[PDB]
C-alpha cells in the first residue's frame, strides 16, 4: 500500500540518520533508562516525514507528547530508536519501529535494523516480509531444539524474572538476550529465535512486532495466555507449538 | 607483523566463506557433538581455510582447532588456536553476532589474537605489548567505574550450574543498567577490548573460545581473570573480563551468597 511505503521510507531515513551517528546528548528518563540526541533526531524525521504524506493521523511517539490526529481512526505508534542503551555502547544492534493503528488495531507494521540493512513488514492480512521476501515464523517444536529470546529488568520483579529464566533455561538450546524489544519480535516473526518473552514493556516497543509475529503464522499473548498485550505490558511469542510450551515453562513453580 | 598479517587475511578469507554459507543454512549439514552443542559444514569449512593459509606461512607450527584433531607441530614451541565459527547456534538460526578467533600461542603465552565478526565487518586485532586495535585505529576498555552505568555481557548454561549461575546473575542484574546475553565468546571479549559493553563473565569455555579474546582485553588496558580472581582461566575453563574497577566490582558481585 501506499501508507506501507510512506511508512518504509520514514523508517529508512531515520535508520540512515542513526548509522550516521552511531559511527552526543544523553539523558536519563529513569533509573538505568536512557535518551539521546540520535533517538530524537530519529524521531523528528519520522514525525515530519510521516506527517508529509497522512497529516491527519495522530501520533503516539516513545520521546515527545502524544498527538492527536484530526483523523480519529487512524495513529501511528513510533519507537524511533529500539534498543538506546545498545546504540549508546557501539552494540551494533538496534531498530526503529513504526506501526500504525486504524480504529484500535495494528494494521501496519515496519521494523528497520539498519546497521544490517533488515527491513521487516506486515500489514494485516499481507503475511510478514524480510527484504521484500515472505517470511514465517521457525516450525520447532521442541524446546530442546529452540533458541530463545528474552527481555530482563535490570536496576521490579527480579526474583519472578528469575524463576521464568530458570525453567526456560533449563529447556533450550539456548537464551538470548540482545538489549532490543522490536527487534527481538521481528526475528521470531522471521524465524531467527524461537520464541520471546518481556515484561514492562510500552505500546511503541511492541505494536509493529506483534502484527509482525502473528502475520508471520505465529502467535502472541500477554504472559497470561491472554490477549491484553498493551494493558498488561508484557509478551509471549512464538510459533503456536513454542508459545504454550513457554507459556507453560514461564508459569512452573510461580 | 607477518604473522599478524598472515592470521588477519585467514580470517578474513573464513569470514567470506562464513557469509557466503549464511545465506543457505538449510543445505549445510549439521551434527549434535553434544546436547545442545552444534558443528556445521561452515564451522568446518571455515576451520580448512584457516588450516590451508597459515600452515602455507608457518608449517612448522601447531594447530589446536575446535573442530578437528590437535597438529603437534615440528616447532614445538608455536601453535595457532583456532575458533573457525564462534557462535555457531547464532549462525544456524540467522542471528548476526558470530566470529572467527584465532590466536597463537608461543612458549605458552598467547601473543597474537585476530577475532573477526564478517557479519559487520568488525576485525580486532592486538600483539602482545602492543595494544588492541579495532578495525585498524586503537580501542580500548571502558572508563566506567560504578556497575550502576554499566551494560555486562554474560554467558550461561543451558540443556550443569544452573543454580549457581543464577545467584550471579541475580547478584549483576540487580546493580547495572544492562545485561547482554550474545550468544558467543571470542566476540564478548573483543566488545570488552573495544569498550562496547563493560564487562563478560562466563563458565565452561575452551581453549579457542577465549585465547584471543584474553590477549584483546588486557592490551586494551583492561584485566582477565578466573572467577576467583587468579590467572588460572584455561584450566578452569572460566573468566571475568573488564576494566580495573568493573572486574573487580563483578568479582565481588559473582560471589555474594555462595
Ligand atoms: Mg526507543
Ligand atoms: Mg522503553
Ligand atoms: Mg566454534
Amino acid at each position: 500500500s501506499a501508507v506501507m511505503n510512506v511508512m518504509v521510507q520514514a523508517a529508512m531515513k531515520a535508520g540512515r540518520s542513526l548509522v550516521r551517528d552511531y559511527g552526543l546528548q544523553v539523558s536519563l528518563k529513569g533509573p538505568a533508562d536512557y535518551v539521546s540526541q540520535a533517538d530524537r533526531k530519529a524521531e523528528k524525521i519520522i514525525f515530519n516525514e510521516l506527517s508529509k504524506a497522512r497529516p491527519k493521523f495522530g501520533f503516539l511517539m516513545e520521546e515527545s507528547e502524544e498527538i492527536i490526529g484530526e483523523d480519529s481512526q487512524h495513529r501511528f505508534i513510533v519507537d524511533p530508536l529500539d534498543g538506546t542503551t545498545n546504540f549508546l555502547h557501539g552494540i551494533p544492534f538496534f531498530a526503529v519501529s513504526i506501526a500504525l493503528e486504524s480504529q484500535g488495531k495494528i494494521v501496519a507494521g515496519v521494523i528497520y535494523n539498519p546497521i544490517n540493512d533488515e527491513l521487516f513488514t506486515a500489514e494485516r492480512g499481507s503475511g510478514a516480509f524480510f527484504n521484500d521476501r515472505r517470511c514465517r515464523v521457525s516450525a520447532r517444536r521442541r524446546l530442546e531444539d529452540c533458541v530463545i529470546a528474552t527481555g530482563m529488568p535490570h536496576l521490579p520483579g527480579h526474583g519472578t524474572y528469575l524463576i521464568e529464566l530458570r525453567n526456560v533455561m533449563a529447556e533450550v538450546s539456548g537464551i538470548r538476550r540482545f538489549g532490543t524489544a522490536a527487534l527481538d519480535l521481528a526475528y521470531v516473526a522471521a524465524g531467527r529465535t524461537d520464541g520471546f518473552w518481556e515484561d514492562n514493556l510500552q505500546i511503541w516497543d511492541m505494536a509493529a512486532g506483534i502484527l509482525m509475529v502473528r502475520e508471520a503464522g505465529g502467535f502472541v499473548t500477554d504472559k497470561e495466555g491472554g490477549n491484553d498485550i498493551f494493558r498488561k505490558k508484557n509478551i509471549i511469542a512464538g510459533n503456536e507449538h513454542i508459545r504454550i510450551k513457554l507459556e507453560r515453562a514461564l508459569k512452573k513453580g510461580i
